């Protein structure tokens, strides 16, 4: 999701800036300012260790108060060499004077009373998790309500299984009386005996009880996997092709109109969770 | 939508591609970075699919746009001890200028946002009126070769008990192979010539009423496209005479076109 | 001081006081000499412990046929420096070396490390596959009982010969032993990758599809909640593998 | 106008007017999204066709509480510009990606011209192949007729069972069907490596290592200067045709 | 190798600088100057046309004559909206005075009156040709010294191959009289007929008569191949390895001091031929 | 070696890590990029192996070191029909300074690399000379165990000729497989173990005199060095007692030791 925290603290303000997006691994990006690009590490760890996968895009923004830095310190020492060499010159050269602006404006003169950047940075380091906090907090909210439609996708799924197991019976009767009645226009005398054996070893497969079962069972472990808080709904996506290939196994066998057009829901349904599972950690 | 304010005037400009799923990301610059998700919510809660291409930016007004009083002041107490003011300007710390005030300014641009959905909702309920239409050309097309084929049935359902009284006869001579090879073959096949003919008839109607909802119907039709074509092949292999073999072509012919036509939709 | 302050990635793509920007083409070729890939910051810390002014007056002159403030610090009085540069940088090239002894340690380390917790999931994967056959006799029993109490209800009458039949053609469809052998196979396989000096990062990742191939040739197999439910163990092992030997 | 000025390599490392300092992480963006690798050195060629004045009095007094040579140009009256940038780079990104079209095709030239005489040098090998199995017969003739010849002046007594032995177990010495076969089925395997779409640069390489194994197997295996002086050429086409994959 | 050409024109000074190392295959840098960037091209294909292999560092140094560019060409127009920006503030300013050193340190207001580069240039392309004709012939020249002392090794190594095939009559008898020696000491009656056909099938191999054979077939194909023009010496490191091949057939097989110890000069000979072949394009 | 002239001082330094064979590269700087080859054709002709290290840099001298008139004087002009001269100095093409010489420079300092080479030739020597002493240390003590064997030989004969004959008497009851398997087995290798003793002995004289040369041997005593195991090796594996066995092994033992202070050796 995303987060920023402003300070501004005795010394100036600062805010924090982090956002994540969909990746398949972990990954971190860190443009932070110039005077604490010794601390990256230490922040690089410290996401790691709460964060498992997502490209995320992390910012510290450093805003300097300069009423209370004061900077100057004056190198009153290489000053008077610069006045000096200032003046062998204004000498010999026999004309010019001589500007104290520029003899500011030289690298070693002016040093900025640096603030204590030991003390800028612990409190920093006390904002940096106080984000992280935040922003954990925007993505779990956002990820019960994935949880929520994907567990209200599984419902209806159910509402698909069963009907389902409802239709069985009424449908291999009549592929019953539709394979025998061919044997009639075929002539051929009725086998009886050999007829059953027949009959039973061509509904099945043909019939959907196996993966039903199958369908069933992967509700129930997929609930379980949307209610666990280990290793995270990665491995939704793999069952989410369980799920699939149970369902294309119905497609493919399926011999009644009713039977196939309620089993494109679940076709349906299966995709609908297949996007709400790329935003699972 | 363009807009032109009160500190100047900003242009937003979506489009569209083609994905599977919904994915947005958004460029936007830097002065304007905390709208990012504001935007990511508002737009995630009106689209189901697709990848899209989001906003660029807001040319800065300068006639819409803070010395530093007291740094300055030390500053030329230090030089005096030891005068151009400019050269005590061109110091980083003195000017800058903060400027901020993106809590206003971007109260109009977000309230363009919705305005810009509707032109890209607009744009694609548009491009979507074409497929519908020459989807349910590829239907009639569809129902003229079911007709045609329904108008055959008959000398089939006399060549087809042939053939497999052709199979029944040559098992009498032929060994007791058992009777799942010659019946349930020729028996799972006959069934079939008729059968997925009100499947068919069936999958037209199922499609039309699909075609008509204000939901997500995308893969719903890439279902049923792999439905079509599976009691078409089913009946493309059970070819035994020409213009069974000849129009079970034009059927898959007539599904595949609109393999590309689903490809553009949401 | 020298400081690297960067993670593993590929090709290197090096990253690099005012004294010393003579030194980075030198400092380039003696880092990439020794190692492989990855994008490395290299800084370092530095703190210390005319002629043309005669050829000046000419200037002054010419112009009017001046001033300090202008012609103040010169750029050559700051070139050629004040303190022996060529001997205080000499400690720094042989130190640079230095920390490149700590730095490829510090890649060893992880990259040994690394190495362990792959090591991890390889055994889990043989605890899943050892887990599998553990459920394969009563699958082939239950099946098997199911089968069989299904065409008692049909009351189909029996016969031996066609029994059978449908007893195998179903045995050789739950069978799992054909991917267990080659998957049992697989991990013994990798451990002998992990023991090579050379360049195995390409190597592994084969080996991760050669699971990916056998996870989802069994996982499109079998016929049990069980089974299944060890299917979703592996492909978590695989990729829980495969997000550490991106880094190779 | 744009350029690109680069030959081939790995990663790609890419390479970039004063007003369009601003572009350069959009086009780095662009280019990559489209491309596999190499050093590319991209450079464009553009040819064209206030509130802080009002803050400077004040710098002025409190100074003093002066001078138009300092304050002359200021930066933010070309920052801002003068003409309407924001519509003139509009056409700036439009045609890049007009350049990349005739860029990528100017690889693919090569790369489909590279393909043409990598397959020359393959054709070559089978030339080389069977100009093997062209000077053979001869071969276990003359050292047959030699094996022979050496008995007769030593006037050793001949036995038919240990006559055949020298004769076989030098025939399966001069031999050289094995590598034959090896190799004449790489030059088949080569050719349908080369007609894929997909990520063939190792693929090749591994082959290239497949001919020096053979090669040399073939060159440390028979007796002849023949053999051994087409054994020269094999390793020749072979390195001409590596010279030519590590730009793939 | 190594070469350079200064030119001076009526536009200034320029120098080409080529050289040469040891590398598999043929690969070119280029650090050209600022105003010739889009000759790069031109150049690189110019150097692989007469070049097959060796890293190659080609650079040109451009000194320009300021003496005859004049520079300069003063925009007038821009100076004039310079010199009126200039005293719409010296106005309201109500102070200072106007440089025009400084209305001339601006970008637009002076370009340098570049000279005709695309005559530059067209002079320069025809210098750097005649660089590569100096580079190629300092190439060829060192070429022909190594071809010399590579066919000096030849000729040490025939002296090598005729020593070797002059000693093996003496050998095969001493270890037909070695060998049947133990037959005696064995007390064993003496084979006779079945001892010939045994000292032949283990003179062969063990003599050094096959091999010598191809060492000489070497020697002959050794030197065509350095007097050919075609596709160059660089399959003679491959000779090498087949010099070698039969030079340790003859280690392991050799049964005599005098013979091992004039096939470790063979080993010599191969190896100073080996250094000076990593030269040979 | 450092020299110190009239233009500034320089200072030379050279390495040699170990290379099988010679390969050398120059990081001079490029003031001074005319003598690269110069001085590699004066270095080459002196080594034959060896990857060597090649040279640093000259320390430039400032009191040892050009204004433009023309450019200045026409710059004044332009600049006043429209004055600080420092300034008009500031621009790159007025002052520059060419300050060529290198021609006066250099020969002083090419002079040294003979020089230079020299200390490169003593301090290789001078490694050189330890190794001498040490390989022939190595070589006394494969001497003293020579002769050890040598002692031992008799026993061998005697007890060599019972296992040739344990070969014939095996053989007697057993089927005729031949003479190859059991008399080229037990012929080849009873002749040896007096045979390599010979050529051990001549070994060690030819290893010597190949010490005592001007020329490049560091090849030559490793080829010297796989026919020492050959013969070892042909040595151990015909071990039939605990003394040969024992003694094989010191023999290889101080083959290796050499295989080491030979990887220095040009």
């Amino acid at each position: 999701a995303y987060a920023r925290r402003e300070i501004k603290g005795e010394w100036g303000s600062a805010t924090w800036e982090m956002r994540s997006v969909n990746q398949r691994y972990l990954e971190t990006y860190f443009r932070l300012p110039e005077q604490f690009r010794s601390l990256e590490p230490v922040v690089r760890e410290r996401i790691r260790s709460r964060l498992t996968r997502g490209k995320v895009e992390c910012t510290l923004r450093y805003e300097p108060d300069v009423s209370a830095q004061g900077e100057l310190i004056l190198n009153e020492k290489l000053a008077k060499q610069l006045v000096t060499a200032a003046n062998w010159v204004k000498m010999q050269s026999d004309e010019g004077e001589i500007n104290p602006v520029d003899i500011l404006r030289w690298p070693g003169v002016m040093a900025a009373q640096e603030q204590d950047l030991d003390a800028i940075a612990a409190e920093i380091l006390a904002a940096l998790d106080g984000t992280l906090d935040d922003f954990i907090v925007a993505r779990e909210t956002e990820g019960q309500a994935l949880k929520a439609l994907i567990e209200q996708r599984l419902e209806g799924v159910t509402a698909e299984v069963v009907k389902v197991r409802s239709h069985m019976p009424e449908i291999l009767q009549w592929q019953r009386e539709r394979l025998v009645a061919k044997l009639e226009d075929a002539q051929v005398q009725l086998e009886n005996n050999r007829l059953e054996q027949e009959l039973v070893l061509l509904a099945q497969r043909i019939d959907v009880a196996e993966e039903l079962d199958r369908l069933e069972a992967h509700v129930k472990e997929t609930y379980n996997i949307l209610k666990k808080k280990e290793a995270v709904g990665r491995r939704l996506d793999f069952m989410m092709q369980e799920f699939n290939r149970e369902s294309n196994t119905l497609a493919s066998k399926s011999i009644n109109a009713e039977v196939t057009n309620s089993a494109i829901e679940l076709k349906v349904l299966i995709e609908q969770m297949r996007e709400q599972i790329q935003n699972i950690e």
